[PDB]
């Protein structure tokens, strides 16, 4: 009535039932476009906002899917809905039709694991600066050689540079080990002062349990220095992109 929230779309039908409630309670029903599946439900407004439990209750509608073998899948992103299905006509998604087959042929079977990775960054500037006793003097000889602004930022350049090569002796672990399980490793920006790796895998679904056997085995390596969160179910965010 009001409109329809989209969950997902998906290269294969989704039976009748599969029975499943989503946002504000309405039930889960699929609609098919061009041999594309979208995963839909009745809309009580026209603007969600993107409070915890809605993002929550999304993810959760997504993911009993993907538990009920429909794995394969673009998922969208929070809060759109459409007020009938004339905003996605068939006339709109028969230009992008062959990206999407292309899309999901290298999803297909394939599964979305991420890792991020935390550390005391104080201790570790700490421990990096006491390893390089030429940066501390300059740095604290500084003032006194009335520096320019390129000189002064050279300077910090060389002591994250320390800092850098700490990070890539970490990140390095996980790339030798990780990385030829994968079909494709995208690396973000850490979203936070203590984060310093976010990266994302598309691994096959049934190679799961073996990739996070190595991810435990790697949290065992590094003691408490580390603090790893490792995520083995969520929709293909990062990867299922045109």
């Amino acid at each position: 009535t009001v409109g329809l929230y989209l969950y997902g779309i998906f290269p294969e039908p989704i039976p009748d039932g599969l029975v499943l409630q989503g946002i504000d309670n309405e039930p889960v029903h699929s609609e098919m476009i061009d041999g594309f599946s979208f995963l839909y439900s009745a809309a009580h407004k026209e603007k969600y906002l993107a409070s915890r439990r809605y993002l929550i209750c999304h993810e959760k509608v997504l993911e009993t899917v993907m538990e009920a073998g429909f794995t394969t899948l673009l998922p969208l992103r929070f809060g759109l809905v459409i007020k009938t299905w004339e905003s996605v006509t068939e006339q709109l998604i028969t230009p992008y039709k062959t990206q999407l087959k292309e899309l999901f042929a290298k999803l297909s079977g394939q599964r979305e694991v991420s890792i991020k990775i935390f550390w005391d960054n104080q201790w570790e500037l700490q421990a990096a600066l006491e390893s390089n006793p030429k940066l501390k003097q300059e740095r604290d000889a500084m003032m006194g050689k009335n520096l320019n602004m390129e000189e002064i930022i050279h300077i910090g350049q060389l002591i994250e540079a320390t800092v850098l090569r700490r990070k890539q002796d970490i990140i390095q672990v996980f790339r030798d080990q990780l990385n030829h399980r994968a079909q494709e490793v995208i690396e973000s920006d850490p979203m936070t002062d203590d984060m310093i790796y976010n990266a994302a895998y598309l691994i096959p679904w049934e190679q799961e349990p073996e990739f996070s056997q190595n991810v435990e085995a790697i949290d065992q390596q590094f003691g408490d220095r580390l603090r790893i969160r490792y995520n083995n179910l969520t929709a293909p965010y990062t990867f299922a992109q045109l």
